[PDB]
């Protein structure tokens, strides 16, 4: 200093959090930003509160953990998907933390995404499963559409392949995911 920037304190706590997470917590409840050390309380904290490093949060999100498996379970209960398609639910849903890199994790991320779809949107899709594996394919259209460096654009044909029998053992309506198709082709998650 003696006269450099000063932080809040809210943002002191940022940074402790973004350095990490579970450090964050006992420390953000002293200060009095979190209520409690629920799940809820903690979920609702990632939401709400702006300069979190999407990767840190995806990470805590993700540990191997059963506490933090209660937390991102809460986080993705704080969502409203209703009345959303699945791609505009994915894109919310998605856009708000990074998901982590071993499959055992994204796994347990994509399968409460698509419960949560499912339970906000009735009659879409008769069974979770059919959103869990359809979002696999969206994501990965995204990336061959928008980002791939590595792999030509997916075309709506294999598209429409990848997802064959995925509706309780039969395939999905040709309109229905040409839509999907057009909306991920049209605004990239």
């Amino acid at each position: 200093g003696s006269l450099k920037l000063r932080k809040t304190a809210l943002s002191e706590c940022i940074a402790i959090f973004n350095n990490k997470p579970k450090k964050a917590i006992p420390v953000l409840i002293k200060k009095g930003f979190l209520k409690d050390d629920s799940p809820i309380s903690i979920a609702k904290w990632l939401l709400e509160t702006e300069g979190l490093d999407m990767a840190a949060v995806g990470d805590y999100l993700g540990e191997g953990d059963d506490k933090n498996i209660a937390i991102m379970h809460a986080f993705v209960d704080e969502f409203d998907f209703t009345g959303m398609s699945i791609v505009d639910a994915l894109r919310s849903f998605l856009q708000s933390f990074r998901l982590p890199g071993e499959g055992q994790k994204i796994d347990r991320f994509m399968l409460k995404f698509a419960e949560r779809f499912v339970d906000q949107n009735p009659g879409v899709f008769s069974k979770a499963d059919t959103a869990y594996v359809l979002s696999y394919s969206l994501i990965m259209l995204n990336t061959d559409l928008h980002s791939s460096q590595i792999k030509n654009k997916m075309s709506l044909q294999e598209f429409l392949e990848n997802n064959e029998g995925i509706d309780n053992g039969r395939d999905l309506p040709r309109d229905f995911l040409e839509g999907l198709f057009n909306e991920i082709a049209n605004n990239e998650i």
